[PDB]
């Protein structure tokens, strides 16, 4: 048996994987859900959503909901805030601005993305 | 518009995503293919396979093959070598040993994982 700890580490592999998953999203390859946010909608991979959000983890882990192909978010959720967070999921880069911080933060609370909410709080503290 | 370059970077996000995808694999959650390697078989997420391997990218990008639920690898492929590479895909950690290097290298050639083949060559050069 081989403990992963003594194995050879590839320091860019995880980031390469995420970039390639984002490339598949951009080509709509093997996306399996549409997220509807008021008048807008965004396709994604459920696995990535689950990996990044407590809300999506809790939805899709439940066998009752695992096969859903459409999720309607709460009508109060800002589509721009959601789009910023979806991009973050697939890139590790978060577009916070003075003009979007409150919407992004509220959306991250709803999506149960605790480290992102904490970063939003730090953005507030620094402005 | 916001260039990703000026956005806030989350330095552990990609690795967290990959760990969570591996956790889903371990629970067989949203896996959509079985890879058959002689007498053994391994379930996976096609998106991760595509992200990590030229062979799987070329198979699943083609609309002819995208919906396949079973892929039979070449009968000469060593299941242990394949298992090591599948683990690598989902962990960024490669278990090379003197006893497995040749099988892993040959399997990585077949899977079209060029950086892994290069690392196998370096392992050979160092022994
Ligand atoms: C509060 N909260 C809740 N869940 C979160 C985050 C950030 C990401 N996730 C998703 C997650 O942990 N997924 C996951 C866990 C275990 N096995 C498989 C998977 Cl896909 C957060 O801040
Ligand atoms: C030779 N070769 C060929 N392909 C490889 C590697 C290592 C990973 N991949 C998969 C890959 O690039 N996937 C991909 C590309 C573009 N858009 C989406 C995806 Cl999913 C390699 O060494
Ligand atoms: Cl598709
Ligand atoms: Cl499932």
């Amino acid at each position: 048996a081989s403990p992963a700890d003594s194995q050879i580490q590839f320091t860019r592999h995880a980031s390469d994987v995420l970039l390639n998953l984002n490339r598949l999203r951009s080509r709509d390859i093997l996306t399996d859900v549409v997220i509807v946010v008021s008048r807008e909608q965004f396709r994604a991979h459920k696995t990535v959503l689950m990996a990044c959000s407590g809300l999506f983890y809790s939805i899709f882990t439940d066998q009752l909901k695992r096969n859903l192909s459409v999720i309607n978010l709460d009508p109060e959720i800002n589509p721009e805030g959601f789009n910023i967070l979806l991009d973050f999921m697939y890139t590790s880069r978060l577009n916070l601005r003075e003009g979007n911080i409150m919407a992004v933060m509220a959306t991250a609370m709803y999506l149960q993305m605790e480290h992102v909410v904490d970063t939003c709080r730090k953005f507030i503290k620094a402005s």
